[PDB]
């Protein structure tokens, strides 16, 4: 229930991607642009955030960096990747879990996307349930929630 | 069908609010923060946009300005009003109609909102139909679409 602002001095280091949820399924499905799995986040110099992601293109595991630029609103960041994106990072229940709400402002097909990150590769079933509920309040349906701990997240490449 | 980038040199002057649509109805209902009716838009100096809005608080017509700040993405603007908002302005079918897609990044209750502006106070039924369809693709339901030409938009104050 407890969704608060993340303290950015606590964010750096290794994370895992737990769920992806979106009202445009194709973005988080096999070969979608947002089917990506976090590895590490680092705080850069001007308040920008750096992250490395694994992803599978055509069945092979790859990796690439992203950078997130701080907006004037706290906990809110913009990101140039498959167009322009704005999202908020929040702490979910405690500082070991991050809930992420993003929108991509594509002219023709914008969409909303949730990411859920944890310091552990898998989470308790209670956390999962609270996550689905939250996404369902945003109006996304359960079919569109993809549980990532049940697939290949390219762990061979982490580090 | 034709949804393109608005040419900002064509934007200034008088507009009218035609519809409001949102997945959080209360924002566009009587006394909601987003139940607002455009009057005029002006282009400012640094690419910022200025607009004046009428609104009814507790049954009396009022007015106040808003300013929209240009992001790096074209057609996309941020706005500090009832928290932090990001939206895209597009031309709808022709330069006399603007379709507006906004998100408010409130931590606890974010929402999506569409505004529809025209150079005329009312529009053809074809335009209306295309508008509802577009909103329904975004996953908002018809009950949440409020047709503004059927209420009081405080015209006494325009000018």
């Amino acid at each position: 229930v407890a969704i608060r602002n993340f303290d950015i001095s606590k964010i750096s280091g290794e994370w895992y991607s737990i769920f992806l949820a979106s009202d445009v399924k194709e973005k988080i499905e096999e070969n979608g642009s947002m089917r990506v799995f976090v590895d590490v986040i680092r705080a850069l110099d001007n308040s920008s955030l750096y992250a490395e992601y694994q992803t599978k293109v055509n069945g092979e595991c790859t990796e690439f960096p992203m950078v997130f630029d701080k907006t004037e609103e706290d906990g809110v960041y913009s990101l140039n990747y498959d167009g322009y994106n704005v999202f908020r990072i929040s702490e979910f229940e405690n500082d070991e879990h991050i809930i992420l709400y993003l929108v991509n402002f594509d002219k023709d097909r914008p969409f909303q996307l949730f990411e859920f990150y944890a310091r552990e590769p898998d989470v308790s079933p209670e956390i999962k349930e609270e996550f689905v509920k939250i996404v369902q309040k945003r109006g996304i349906v359960k079919e569109n929630i993809i549980d990532l701990t049940k697939i290949d997240r390219c762990f061979q490449l982490r580090g």
